[PDB]
DNA sequence: CCTAACTGACA
DNA sequence: TGTCAGTTAGG
């Protein structure tokens, strides 16, 4: 039967009211809902850029700036980049770079 | 180039 | 259980 694949239908219907209700800190209570995406499923989809509560800004350069220098020092610690630049939580910042910014200006 | 999608390792 | 670091997947 369906399972895993692709995320999206009965997914991100779910997250997003869930997330917007609850907060991004509770996957444990989030995943009881998602019948079978579970735990890290729902993490997967979000922190990111998915957040509806972050506007898809993208990046073009008083955004594009902060990799240029925040991955010049502490690049190998996207955990922290993220805490300090709201919206591109520890995955926008981290796949973007390795993607687009994969040079290491 | 852009976000989405997942895994392995760690706190 | 959630986060932290890196890689993978489709558009």
């Amino acid at each position: 039967m369906l399972i895993k694949g692709p995320w999206t239908k009965e997914e991100d219907q779910r997250v997003i009211k869930l997330v917007q209700k609850y907060g991004p800190k509770r996957w444990s209570v989030i995943a009881k809902h998602l019948k079978g995406r579970i735990g890290k499923q729902c993490r997967e989809r979000w922190h990111n850029h998915l957040n509806p509560e972050v506007k898809k800004t993208s990046w073009t350069e008083e955004e594009d700036r902060i990799i240029y220098q925040a991955h010049k020092r502490l690049g190998n610690r996207w955990a922290e980049i993220a805490k300090l630049l709201p919206g591109r939580t520890d995955n926008a910042i981290k796949n973007h770079w390795n993607s687009t910014m994969r040079r290491k200006v």
